[PDB]
């Protein structure tokens, strides 16, 4: 179970935020496949609230209708046929599961949804389900307002609503018959596993009998016997009652810890130093490594919107933000997950962005396609941050280590660090505030390297930096503060 199901030798995945299921059944094929990526995370394929005030929010499709496959992203002919045709290459496709809740309490009752669907909040009425008002908590819940007050009531954390989200009763066989069955026609599809939305808002144990309730994945594709890969989403900073470790038993928990820290050390927020990084891992206090899904962003904090708050790291800065996915995918902590964005007009007012509801990029509502660039980037506003070369090396660089040990590490005592993956990698960074020119031991083999953050190997020829590796496993690397990328990576695929 917290095993994710990817091709032997392709170690991360990717958030392609709000992408439409035809773009990403071409992105399959077309560059995910052959770029070595693990895995796609889908935005939720169910059926959502039609949200016009304001105008589609990224956020209205967290607020389910139903659990028909009918959304912005496309239909359920178009998720099928993505379905088929990225598994078809290797990649696989994990969905985002929203099964805490239905939509907001206070939402208008009509047909306002993505497929037509009729539901009526007040009323607790889900007809297309269907839900009733027998199966959500709203006898259950202690608050006087229904809502979540205090998240230091691990009971009101988990039987009240989330914002005013309806909370569906999870313990009722009859609800988890339903969402396993939604689960279930998703796996018979194809689907390698789930994001589990909202799961610090459900109990472990609901979780567990709804996942007992799921079959194996299909034998088309898959081995007999295999599970879904479950990475459950909870935030846990630390000084709550709830801790991540309550759900170790049902799959991979988010480590958002990973992101903040990582995010407040490369930022050198009060005294911080990459020299500090050198236990980085379970020696931070984070989750034990096989339990954990690290990324530096994610859709929600990417955009102030989750946990993590202004130290967080985003394609916004990115000089900083290849440096902090480098080091992720560098190091062997977790299964890493990488994050790819839209932009949108971020308009900071007294310290909050007023435009953090701004959907994806789209014509009269419907999202527009990813138009890729003779450069290989994206256009329509799509960010495409998996595209960009550095971070895309470094997806290939932690598919080429995989396995490798932790080992030769080097740090100057300030922000000049670096460390080496067995004899497949070695990786240097400099943020320090002046130039780093040193001679390191790599533990590679002899011979001449190309960085792969500068430029590419390319018919036994290198477009970027050239570091060449001496007999006894030393290099000369020179890296000056001022350089657009401050670090160097190479590995054993890089060799000339
Ligand atoms: C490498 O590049 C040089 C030009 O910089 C060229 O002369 C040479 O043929 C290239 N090597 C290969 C193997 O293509
Ligand atoms: O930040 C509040 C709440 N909001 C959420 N999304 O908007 C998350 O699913 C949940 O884990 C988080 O606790
Ligand atoms: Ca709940
Ligand atoms: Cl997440």
């Amino acid at each position: 179970q917290y095993s994710p199901n990817t091709q032997q030798g392709r170690t991360s995945i990717v958030h392609l935020f709000e992408w439409r299921w035809v773009d990403i059944a071409l992105e399959c094929e077309r560059y995910l496949a052959p770029k070595g990526f693990g895995g796609v995370q889908v935005s939720p394929p169910n059926e959502n609230v039609a949200i016009y005030n304001p105008f589609r929010p990224w956020w209205e499709r967290y607020q389910p209708v139903s659990y028909k496959l009918c959304t912005r992203s496309g239909n359920e002919d178009e998720f099928r046929n993505m379905v088929t045709r990225c598994n078809n290459v290797g990649v696989r496709i994990y969905v985002d599961a929203v099964i805490n809740h239905m939509c907001g309490n206070a939402v208008s009752a009509g047909t306002s949804s993505t497929c037509g669907s009729y539901f009526n909040p007040g009323s607790r009425d889900f007809p297309a389900v269907p839900y009733s008002g027998w199966d959500f908590n709203d006898g259950k819940c202690k608050t006087g307002s229904g809502d979540i007050e205090n998240y230091n009531d691990a009971t009101q954390v988990r039987d009240c609503r989330l914002t005013g989200l309806l909370d569906l009763a999870l313990e009722k066989d009859y609800v988890r018959s339903k969402i396993a069955e939604y689960m279930n026609h998703l796996i018979d599809i194809g689907v390698a596993g789930f994001r589990l939305d909202a799961s610090k808002h459900m109990w472990p144990g609901d979780i567990k009998a709804i996942l007992d309730k799921l079959h194996n994945l299909n034998s088309n594709w898959f081995p007999a016997g295999s599970k879904p890969f479950i990475y459950q989403e909870v935030i846990d900073l630390g000084g709550e009652p709830i801790k991540s470790s309550d759900y170790f038993g049902n799959g991979r928990v988010t480590e958002f810890k990973y992101g903040a820290k990582l995010g407040t050390v490369i930022r050198k927020w009060n005294g911080e130093k990459m020299s500090y990084l050198k236990n980085w891992g379970e020696g931070w206090g984070f989750v034990p490594s096989d339990r954990a899904l690290v990324f530096v962003d994610n859709h929600d904090n990417q955009r102030g919107h989750g946990a993590g708050g202004a130290s967080i790291l985003t394609f916004w800065d990115a000089r900083l933000y290849k440096m902090a996915v480098g080091f992720m995918l560098a190091h062997p902590y977790g299964f890493t997950r990488v994050m790819s964005s839209y932009r949108w007009p971020r308009q900071f007012q007294n310290g909050n962005d007023v435009n953090d509801w701004v959907g994806p990029p789209n014509n009269n509502g419907v999202i527009k396609e990813v138009t890729i660039n003779p450069d290989t980037t994206c256009g329509n506003d799509w960010v495409c941050e998996h595209r960009w070369r550095q971070i895309r090396n470094m997806v290939i660089f932690r598919n080429v280590v995989d396995g490798q040990p932790f080992t030769n590490w080097y740090d100057n005592g300030s922000n000049q660090v670096a460390f080496g993956r067995g004899n497949r990698g070695f990786i240097v960074f400099n943020n320090d505030d002046w130039s780093f020119s040193l001679t390191l031991q790599t533990g590679l083999p002899a011979g001449t390297y190309c960085d792969v953050i500068s430029g590419d190997k390319i018919n036994g020829n290198c477009t970027g930096i050239k570091i060449y590796v001496s007999d006894d496993g030393k290099a000369h690397f020179s890296i000056s503060n001022s350089a657009e990328d401050p670090f160097i990576a190479i590995h054993a695929e890089s060799k000339l």
